[PDB]
């Protein structure tokens, strides 16, 4: 179809009440955003700290999506985000193995960050700013999230692109093209026009 739902969205909200920014739509909402793109669970302060003094220090709002955040991780951040000296909000990743990890690299792409691997080897501790996507506008609902106008560039939507139509073509299982196919519609609408 030709039709499409502009920005990409996922069915996972905010990870904590305290990230509301307006209790009448209860949800929160970001405008000019820094996203952090994370693969496993973060609950570590320290490792943490380094990157969130940098981005308190860039003045713009942070979407944090990764497979969990707890710990003393989640409460400086929701603690921060009460006195707005770091407006913030944390969400979970959507889906589960593979599908989880290849998301992650969906939204990386269109917001044009990269995804923080501590199973590949990447230390969230030394990272900068430069491991961050940005997207013009996101708003996270209680059951759901949705990313308007990612920085991503379009070489980086057009591989991508390809490689979700090629792994269409190679799948003999209508329930994973299907899952592929919805991947593809939903990579689309995230990135930024004009």
């Amino acid at each position: 179809e030709l039709e499409f739902t502009e920005g990409i969205g996922f069915d996972k909200g905010f990870l904590s009440a305290y990230f509301v920014t307006d209790f009448d739509n209860q949800q929160a909402v970001l405008e000019d955003a820094l996203i952090l793109l994370h693969q496993d669970k973060i609950s570590s302060l320290p490792d943490l700290l380094p990157l969130l003094e940098k981005v308190a220090g860039t003045g713009k709002p942070l979407l944090i999506v990764a497979e969990d955040v707890e710990g003393e991780a989640l409460a400086t951040l929701v603690v921060n985000a009460i006195r707005k000296t770091l407006k913030a909000v944390a969400v979970k990743g959507p889906y589960f193995g593979d599908r989880r990890k290849a998301f992650l690299e969906d939204l990386a792409v269109v917001t044009g960050g990269q995804v923080v691997n501590p199973d590949a080897g990447m230390v969230l501790r030394e990272v900068g700013l430069e491991v961050l996507g940005s997207a013009r506008r996101v708003v996270v609902s209680k059951d759901d999230t949705v990313i308007v106008d990612g920085g991503g560039t379009a070489e980086a939507v057009a591989n991508r692109a390809k490689h979700l139509r090629a792994e269409i073509d190679k799948s003999d299982s209508d329930w994973d093209r299907e899952k592929l196919g919805e991947r593809l519609a939903k990579l689309a609408g995230g990135v930024a026009v004009i």
